[PDB]
């Protein structure tokens, strides 16, 4: 179903250009009966989501706090032998959100269950061995389902010196067993944050398919800078941030000086991360992936029990960002910072552009005026436009001579703008 695009930039469904749009659920398999899944996902495919990244084995003390029907996953614990009784729920839950046009980011195990580190519950019951043939045993078991991406890892960092790369490259073995061949499974890693991505480790394996990172959770970073590298690297491979900055989320993981996120901060990492070059965006909310419920132990503060907190703003407006990809040619999008003479902002106020070659996207992200150099898309002319991230509407400008000085309706915190060029013809 899912391969990469000729160029090498984005991913195709079934050859066409498909818009990864991910929410971030990992705990969906661990914590929604059938009831509930059925009630996230079709409020999410109304939301023009398309991607669903959730975990098998889930961080909440996936293996010994069974899913809701007292199920747990591993029989003993053991990798090589998994529960069919729980996983006949991840068949419901994969098999509904094929209803609902959704893909499943499918995630083996959190990485608790490779390395707990100072803060996991674990238990840890991955080596090279059993991967393979946990890897095998999933793949052999969704090798028909059509809505499925792999995705490997889960917030834990390949322990220097350790066999933890090697673990993961034998669950992507096994995996690419299971399915039969490289060519019938998309895979990815999702890494802790760094400044490589998944790439750092996985770039040249034959196996992983796009590079992905973890930008955030904190505000004002170079997140640019982190698809800039994956993108210019002479091993060409589609990237995408995995997991931004998560609504509701604490700033920086320091909500006691720098309290909780908000809209804009989700907005400015969804445009930054695509302008920079990554063929879709991932959107999280600490209420979401943890599936925030008062019968259940939390972490990190949330505040919405995640029924309420689907209706977020920053969840409604992620589709806005999915209608204006759409809306030009998909394929020919590049990133290209030469559209504007102020490239190199500062983060709070960046000007990031992406372009094609008959039109060009320009995010300001705190509103503030640039000069765009005129020489770079086609035509003699060129339209202009105002996209409005929060609510989707676009506004008329003028049609300018193909360098010229810009100004957003609005300037200040939280006024995000995206000017809109096309070639006239």
């Amino acid at each position: 179903t899912y391969t990469v695009s000729e160029n090498k930039r984005f991913l195709l469904k079934d050859g066409k250009p498909f818009f990864w749009l991910g929410d971030t659920a990992w705990e969906l398999f661990h914590r929604l009966d059938r009831e509930d899944a059925d009630y996230y996902l079709k409020k999410r495919a109304a939301q023009k989501y398309t991607v669903i990244q959730a975990v098998a084995l889930a961080e909440f003390d996936g293996l010994n706090v069974p899913n809701p029907y007292g199920d747990k996953p591993l029989l003993n614990n053991d990798p090589t032998t998994p529960n069919d009784a729980y996983f006949k729920h991840v068949d419901f839950i994969i098999d509904k959100a094929a209803e609902y046009g959704l893909t499943i980011g499918f995630l083996p195990t959190w990485g608790d269950k490779l390395n707990k580190s100072t803060w996991g519950k674990g238990p840890e019951v991955f080596n090279t061995n059993n991967a393979r043939i946990y890897g095998k045993w999933l793949a052999n078991r969704y090798k028909n389902k059509k809505n499925i991406i792999w995705i490997l890892g889960g917030d834990r960092t390949p322990r220097p010196n350790s066999d933890d790369v090697k673990v993961w490259r034998a669950m992507a073995a096994g995996i690419v067993e299971g399915v039969g061949g490289n060519d019938k499974a998309l895979i990815t890693f999702h890494p802790q944050p760094n400044k490589e991505g998944a790439s750092q480790w996985f770039h040249a394996d034959e196996w992983f398919d796009f590079n992905m990172f973890q930008n955030g959770h904190c505000r004002d970073t170079p997140i640019y800078d982190n698809i800039k590298g994956s993108y210019d690297r002479a091993l060409v491979k589609p990237v995408i941030d995995g997991e931004p900055i998560y609504e509701d989320h604490p700033v920086c993981f320091n909500a006691t000086d720098l309290g909780i996120s908000n809209a804009y901060d989700v907005r400015k990492y969804a445009y930054l991360n695509l302008f920079a070059g990554a063929f879709g965006h991932t959107y999280g909310c600490h209420d979401i992936w943890q599936m925030y419920s008062p019968f259940r132990e939390a972490v990190n503060g949330p505040n919405f029990y995640w029924q309420q907190a689907m209706e977020l703003p920053g969840a409604k407006q992620m589709q806005h960002a999915r209608k204006l990809i759409e809306s030009r040619p998909f394929l020919d999008r590049v990133p290209d910072q030469s559209l504007v003479v102020e490239n190199n902002s500062p983060a709070s106020e960046r000007i990031q552009a992406t372009r094609g070659k008959d039109y060009a996207f320009i995010y300001s992200a705190a509103g503030k005026s640039f000069t765009v150099n005129l020489g770079k898309i086609s035509g003699t002319q060129l339209n202009a436009y105002w996209f409005d991230p929060r609510n989707g509407k676009v506004e008329d400008i003028s049609k300018i001579d193909n360098t010229y000085k810009f100004t957003p309706p609005r300037s200040g915190y939280g006024q995000d703008w995206v000017l809109i060029l096309d070639d006239a013809s």
